[PDB]
């Protein structure tokens, strides 16, 4: 029941993208910084990475979000996807699954 | 789902070769960040992460480690995970539309 | 069956982790900065004068694992990255179709 959401988008948008997600309910995620090859060498575009652990019930409004605060309308938009997670415990405590967000 | 991550972990003098490598496998983009590798302090490596349709990774997995292969010890990994649900950002397009 | 174990820490904790880890028989890990968010922004520095900023810097630590030890993995990371004051982090744990040495092409197991 719990999946991850990986977000590759134009650095500009993270605010955005941020107050989209508090919108939704998502109370925290993980950002890094990369470099995107698409449609280092003159090819490769600075990017950002979002990553947020959440409920599969809460996972296309999420997804979605991203989705509507990264549009630009420019080629480079990135993308998001989701992938399995099989447990997620807080190092403070040791609360496993939704008690871990 | 029919799609895969494919995550590598590899020196950094490979890149470009793993980046032609990737074009000729008709994959075109990729994402790319530095990381430091605790294996044999830390080494800089580049992690090298394309998502991909299933009935090609075995062939991507093979092309990016022929292009980083150097027979000297930290070469890296290639590893495979699974991928519910890819989406285009400035389309809304879905699985393989989205690649 | 392998497994993606992923730790987002302390950057401070990084030490008796990767010590945590050595005692478990992990041999190996991939670290990465991170800008955190959530419960805990941080303090920063500008010519002795602080300020606040919204992210708090955090260090992503991946290791793939087999199935059998990824249970005393996650807790021996979980106890080296415990200080009792918040912002420790999370550990979780994903699946692993297949790994490959990139200089052997040892599969699995064999590949770690
Ligand atoms: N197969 C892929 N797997 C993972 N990341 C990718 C892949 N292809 C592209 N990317 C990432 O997405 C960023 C944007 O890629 P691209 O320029 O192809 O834009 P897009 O939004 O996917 O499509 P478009 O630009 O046509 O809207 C790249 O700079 C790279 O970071
Ligand atoms: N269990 C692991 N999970 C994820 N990444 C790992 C793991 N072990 C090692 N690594 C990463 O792989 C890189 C290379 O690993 P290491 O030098 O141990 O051997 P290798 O290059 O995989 O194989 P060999 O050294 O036998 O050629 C490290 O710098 C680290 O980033
Ligand atoms: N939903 C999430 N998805 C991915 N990463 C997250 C998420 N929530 C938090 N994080 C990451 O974990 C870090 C710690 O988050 P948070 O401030 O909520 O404290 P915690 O250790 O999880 O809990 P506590 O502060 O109660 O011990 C954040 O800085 C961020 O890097």
């Amino acid at each position: 029941h719990m999946k991850l959401i990986t977000a590759i988008v134009k650095p500009f948008t993270l605010d955005d993208v941020k107050t989209s997600l508090e919108d939704a309910g998502v109370l925290g995620m993980t950002v890094s910084e990369i470099q995107g090859y698409g449609r280092y060498s003159v090819d490769f575009v600075p990017k950002v990475r979002i990553e947020v652990v959440v409920d599969d019930s809460i996972v296309d409004k999420v997804v979605d979000s991203i989705v509507r605060a990264a549009r630009t309308g420019k080629i480079g938009d990135g993308k998001v996807w989701v992938s399995p997670v099989d447990t997620i415990v807080r190092v403070r405590t040791g609360e496993r699954g939704h008690d871990a967000l």
